[PDB]
């Protein structure tokens, strides 16, 4: 794995730029902080999968970071992008504890069952994500 720019910089390419914009074609009531996706994130990573390679990027929304959490797997020749939306209620206080009991998905881009689990593995890559 490489450390990669974080979304917000990703996104000011015009490359990556134009696949993320792709992804949301057709896709309704999508947040604006999603399609912006312009908000706190840490270093991306580029991997492989099976021989595939990605760059693995994230962003939180601004002011409720925890609770609105961005994974995105761009194609390594940014052909095309996969994401998830996880969202997390604010009560009760187990959500804290167990996020993943407690949590709605929306997947953006139709990833495969393998894209699917290799954005859920960044998101549990969080230590306190279980």
């Amino acid at each position: 794995g490489e450390e990669q720019p974080r979304l917000f910089e990703l996104l000011g390419q015009p490359g990556y730029k134009a696949t993320w914009h792709a992804m949301f074609k057709g896709e309704s009531d999508v947040p604006k902080w999603v399609s912006d996706a312009s908000g706190p994130s840490s270093p991306s990573t580029s991997l492989s999968l099976e021989g595939q390679p990605y760059v693995l990027a994230n962003s939180c929304k601004p002011h409720d970071c925890g609770n609105n959490r961005l994974l995105v797997a761009f194609r390594g020749d940014k052909s095309a992008a996969y994401g998830l939306q996880v969202s997390l209620p604010d009560e009760p206080a187990e959500v804290m504890q167990t996020p993943s009991k407690y949590a709605t998905y929306r997947w953006y881009g139709e990833p495969s069952r393998q894209v699917r689990e290799l954005l859920m593995k960044q998101l549990e890559s969080d230590p306190n994500w279980k």
